[PDB]
């Protein structure tokens, strides 16, 4: 089974300790892995791009001896109206540009460390602002950001776990939002248990070197 | 190995216990999983769309207490000329809209139940009519219906097993249609074993 | 773990025992699998298309009794400026058409045999010629060839392992090129160890038994 001793978790409120859910996916995994330490770099509301506490800069706070790096972002870039930009952009002003710098930063400074990118579940319309099941204030769909992550991660060889495509649920359906989410955006504790299971499966199927007994 | 005790199988002829192959993929997995019950909701000729016994309506025959739901459709939508439509349709007269009605109904009524969509093998041309290895009567490739499935399932978070891209075979190639199919459309018992194998390892990959 | 007793490896300089790497990915796997034989059909500088020792023709050297077939090509097609063509092409003169020929051939002749295509790691620019981290002599990105492999394999139901996407590395990043490659094109021994792992993982999630 895949486990790590010094994981680092870069993300937004779904990763941040300050959460509406008391038990996060990484708290489940850190316990199962019996980690030496688990570095939480989640900040509520954070985007990958320039708009709010850019992950494309905050990544530089990841510990030098991290043995695993996970990035869990994009839902705020969608919901808080980060311009999407275009494939080939290389500055943090756009979502595409900010992914490029994030991905270059990670591969330059932790060349041998296993990494994955996690993108969020399809959100509902009940949170507020431009957090919609349909389009954000700039008129893009969540799946446009989700596609940007898939395209950009590919160019750097970084595996991409899409909770959007494969989590088994969408918060745009009330019956599932009621069971797995706090507010059609943030997973509750049940949603986090699901995410932990999805992440472990993904790691098992993509990272053989880091199988242990 | 992942297993389920009360699976429900929503599909067409490849699922229905009424024809050319005596042993289906879901028979193989029922035996392997030692199920309590295995609900066969296959109807021959059935489309996901409005044209024939719409699965986008028939999903409602799924038992309240199913603990796994697989949907295996699309091949009739292609071969019996269901209008494809486009992304953003919400009406069952198109394949895109029908997919939306179906996936909506699944997640509403079984929010906690593991489910997956299975896409069919690339077919050959021996069955006739619009069941062609090239294009159907509307000018679409089988792969256009495949992409529709891949796109719609993604919006709903529903894992997608593409036998089309991953089965290791195509019925458009005679050497493989002769081994694994009855007629270049329907898998034979050997084809159903392959399907069962691919499903089982997909499950192992995506479920704990 | 999924293992095979008589695998055949069709590819370029990354597969060929000509190469600058002493222990290739298939050498590692042959040793894990306890093989009866392990057929190395790598030819250095080889393309899938017509230009240099076309795999779309050479695949016929694969042994009749192969119990597994991997095709590991495309990088020379990109880097040596093989015309990409378009979806639906049929000649070996284009990349799309050569892929079609290769796939028809493999599925016709080895219908019951498990098989997969492996796509190359993102290359850097220090090798030379059109082996660029940006675009080839024809204006194409490496990912255009990678997208061709994705589409074509799918039409024949052949699983595709994209090392480009999923390897955890790119040789366009110097920090990773210095560790995992000989020259930003060819993986070194540490690079082949990583490839062996990804291949083994991919085999376990797409195949039973
Ligand atoms: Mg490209
Ligand atoms: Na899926
Ligand atoms: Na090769």
């Amino acid at each position: 089974h895949v486990s790590f001793k010094r994981p680092a978790w870069l993300g937004d409120s779904i990763t941040a300790n300050n959460g509406l859910a008391t038990v996060h996916y990484h708290d489940i995994l850190a316990a199962d892995w019996d980690v030496e330490r688990s570095d939480n770099l989640g900040i509520s509301g954070s985007t990958i791009g320039s708009r709010y506490d850019a992950m494309a800069v905050r990544y530089q706070a990841i510990p030098e001896d991290a043995d695993f790096i996970a990035v869990f972002g994009g839902v705020n870039d969608y919901g808080r109206d980060q311009p999407l930009g275009q494939y080939g952009d290389c500055d943090m002003t756009t979502f595409y540009g900010a992914l490029m710098m994030l991905l270059t930063g990670l591969q330059t400074n932790w060349p041998t460390v296993p990494k994955l990118f996690i993108s969020a579940i399809h959100i509902g319309s009940d949170f507020g602002g431009s957090f919609s099941a349909v389009t954000n204030g700039l008129g893009y769909r969540q799946s446009d950001y989700e596609a940007a992550i898939a395209q950009m991660t590919a160019d750097y060889g970084v595996p991409h776990l899409s909770l959007y495509r494969d989590a088994g649920m969408t918060f745009a359906i009330p019956a599932q939002a009621a069971i797995y989410s706090v507010d059609t955006l943030h997973p509750n504790n049940a949603g986090h248990r699901v995410i932990a299971r999805k992440l472990q499966s993904f790691l098992d199927s993509h990272f053989l070197e880091h199988h242990h007994h």
